[PDB]
């Protein structure tokens, strides 16, 4: 049926993995130059924000074990030498975060995968945020894919939802988010990100997104209207968007929160939720949304000018997407 | 001259004390209901984020000793029963959290106050902050008065700032605050601000705070035109003031930097501050300014939709403006 | 059957409502002077470091309801005052940390409790380690019952199988140990515990605790032959014992790690556990084990001379233990 | 005089750099393959744990210039091309944890090097602790020598003094120890050190040091008779020694403290230093000594088996140490 192929034993192929086992979907190699089967047995079993894996993890002649799935590994250092094509023709999941652009990924192709999802952003591949726009996906055309950044799939949905309702002059956003392995424990090296290479644990990092901006190659109407930063905070996961917009339409604070319900409990479902509790990050830990709204933490200064507030889990929604991405290009073979 | 007397040794007290010492203000007494002498040495003595105090402390016969400095201390619950009168009259700092009210300090004033700063905002005390309005205090008829709150005073001297040059139609602010006294290790009862009971320490906290609505108060012009919210994150110092607005005047962003540097350099020397540095939180843990413009952080959409970032040391900046206040407010008897 | 009513509604009386559900252990009643029912909701619904409750949780008509069981809710400040007798004559665990002794505790039983639970040492009440000395528990004369520390519950199993097969001459424990509710998130008051008063996210900050030296109350031949203190540090949760002890008969290492896996398997089963895998802290969040014996962690310096390692979650496990020990308690009426 | 260039500019290069501008000591190159000139300012003029540095830093035609002292750079990737002989002869800092063994330092010497000081242990250049055994350092035979490890430094000299007034039969160590830049933000690849690779932020990490067993390379007494272990948690700096000992004379824990609190005021003055006071971990950041005796945190079950606490900021006070060890072979040129 659909397989997947993974290349990247990082937080994301590990996430990927587990929803993969989770949604049922079956993955037939995890490649990683580094990280030895019998290592990525420790890695998948133990896991300090998500918890232990719910089932089963071995090593057996050369092949990780999970719930009695014989799983593929390489440790291949080049795309080009990945053997897909001789374990079927999968999907691939590209989570290096070093094959980016469509030439880069399109290795994984020459080698034998039949379509592949870069789990961020790319240069000039086509970018898909689920809810928003994969009916856009076009299997004739698009054989590498992206799947934006946990960022921009947070926004997007809260975005789309706003926009069509109310419509969005300008907006600016500010995410404040969680660390993550790009970051240092201690003040350390980070030569094109010299903010980003102070102490993650110690600190409040300013960091420039392009995630916000982003949204406008996936809801084209809002290209321009938006951009952003972030905040990187001392939190191991889950983050949040802090958005400011100026509305077209008035709208009372009310009827904006009525919207979102209505989205998330419709169109959006799975992909928006809403909440009106007095939640905090924590709550979100292992949440599958790509965007939770919290409608009593935002603010309005009037009709006309507010600020929206969602909640998402960076590692597990979006590995959620991800597999739902995957499943969504099958759907369309 | 300049005599002081402070009401809690608390965070806010104890810098203050520290404040008063380097700017050399003589303080006559400590009050505290439930930290001894002995133990106020201790906790003036270490302090976890603020080092060592640089100087000497030591008990002795009932007094507080700092440097040679022999300070009294009481233990009253009640303000009324403080012999402020016994001991001059001096001006009193009032750190509890719990008389905010004109009515409530007043009662310093009876015991014999000659005039009171409350350290937090107050319902009904005229609010001032130094180099925003402290020129509209008046001896004849401010006997009690506030100096805001630490975010007010980051917020206000960039909004005078913006306002002044370009005009703020309408901004909204996010502080991302350091955790707080009024906070918990672990989920912990908070009954009128549940999420504020939450693990400080594990989570990104929503807070609804009134600090930027306020500005209105020092600065008339923008009284309706500023909202905003916090979140609090796990760091023990250090905050950092994110202000989206628009502006009546287009202005480059280049424009806006330079604006803001000529503050710094002139007339609000001492109070605001400006960086072009690629700083995070800590390089302004000590630090003894109201605001520092993070040019680099920032980031605008267009000439007239920014979004401005500026530091704060929430605990020793606001602690010197309280300091600062009373030696004005003395320059004035 | 056996009926539960818990007294005070902290991270130990959630916790104990949680394992009872999990358990089928039925409460019939919380009190707690401070946390209203609709507030009881919140602070059970949500838990920053153990999730989100996995079932329904409600209030209605003054009632706590979780997975459709009605729960009463009271709010005394004084257990005399709890109408215990009408509503049966549970079992009460005792989680305030006020009422230690048997004649504070006894409260409890005035008013209509047929026995108690303390959930913390007892000046002297008599102390139970579940898998240690339970079994010298006697209703006949025993009311009033302490499950001693979360420390001493994963100490004093281990210290049984050590002393069982080697026999230890003398031991000292250092607990590493998570930040609790009684500490500060930053600097502040704690007038018999000074260093416990300062920042717990900040610091590693040493504690006495009589712990170690309290399993001498479970095993009395080890009395006088073991102490020890511990060390807090920026954790929320799980802890770790590192027992140094000399041994009378000699061991080798893997004689040790022989014995304390057998009793793992065998007797001491569901109290004491064993591990083999390089694991950390938030490996055992969540963990109901009183006790997981490292064996990789520990170190020899000879046959007579060892440190033993063992981790805890201070907060589950401990409130497991209690349950079992009410479950036990009730078998034996 | 002695001149001082330094390899590496992480952690301890840097702070062994702001140490010799402390004590006067001409340091003329520091070479680093990845950190520009440009950068190094940024670096060393920044500090999360340590703070700003209180001088003067800037970048000026290749060179770093700090307080006027102009100071050369180069961007070696090989120490063997680096130009140590075309700037005098000075003194040769290793700080990249790359080139351990005398063999691998010898580079430093055949490119001009005088001589060479290994700032972590090394499997055979001969190990030093200023205040145990720097006397036996012969200038003859010794061009490259160790500074031990941090923990070593705290440990040895207070075991010397143990050993020396009661004799030490046998001793089993734990450091409580902050994280370092070896570690992670969240759980990443470490293929040597599992448990290392665990969110160091999130957890209390087991980790097995030789520091305790080393102690008998500068104490030879002490051979076979010391070992131990570590935790890393969640500080970003200081760390404290946790040493269970039995005595061969029987000491009561004042006679114990006594004998430290004279070695502090004598012999060990500016190496060991003595509190009585209720300190915690950050009471020690920016602390020069090699270690801080704790006479309240430290407890003994009887007059042969005691466990003493030893504080050491693990970056400051070793810098310290390196700079001082420097200081002193020079002074037997």
């Amino acid at each position: 049926e659909l397989t997947v192929g993974i290349n990247g034993f990082g937080r994301i192929g590990r996430l990927v993995l587990r929803v993969c086992m989770e949604k049922g979907i079956r993955v037939v190699a995890v490649n990683d130059p580094f990280i030895d089967p019998e290592y990525m047995v420790y890695m998948f079993k133990y896991d300090s924000t998500h918890g232990r894996y719910k089932g089963n993890v071995e090593h057996k002649n050369g092949q990780l074990v999970v719930d009695n799935l014989e799983i593929n590994t390489y440790q291949c250092k080049d795309p080009k030498e990945i053997p897909w094509s001789s374990i079927g023709n999968p999907y691939v999941v590209e989570c290096t975060g070093v094959y980016l652009s469509i030439e880069a990924a399109s290795a994984h192709i020459s080698s034998g995968a039949r379509r592949v999802v870069v789990t961020a952003p790319s240069p000039d591949a086509p970018m898909f945020v689920m809810g928003v726009n994969e009916k856009d996906y076009n299997p004739g055309s698009m054989t590498i894919v992206s799947n934006a950044s946990c960022t921009t799939n947070c926004l997007a949905p809260l975005a789309k939802v706003i926009h069509e309702n109310f419509g969005i002059v300008e907006g600016l956003m500010t995410t404040v988010h969680s660390y993550t392995a790009t970051q240092k424990t201690v003040d350390g090296p980070s030569k094109k990100d010299w903010r980003g290479g102070r102490g993650a644990h110690q600190n409040i990092i300013p960091s420039s997104t392009g995630a916000a901006k982003a949204v406008g190659k996936v809801i084209p109407e809002l290209k321009g209207k938006l951009t952003g930063m972030a905040f990187r905070v001392p939190t191991p996961n889950v983050s949040v968007v802090d958005l400011t917009c100026r509305l077209a339409k008035p709208a009372s604070y009310s009827a904006i929160t009525e919207a979102v319900k209505a989205a998330a409990k419709g169109p959006l479902a799975g992909i928006l939720a809403y909440t009106e509790d007095q939640v905090v990050s924590t709550d979100f830990n292992g949440n599958p949304h790509s965007s939770i709204f919290d409608a009593k933490a935002g603010i309005a200064l009037n009709d006309n000018f507010v600020k929206l507030v969602a909640w998402y889990d960076n590692e597990y929604g979006y590995s959620n997407r991800v597999v739902d991405l995957l499943r969504y290009m099958f759907s369309r073979e």
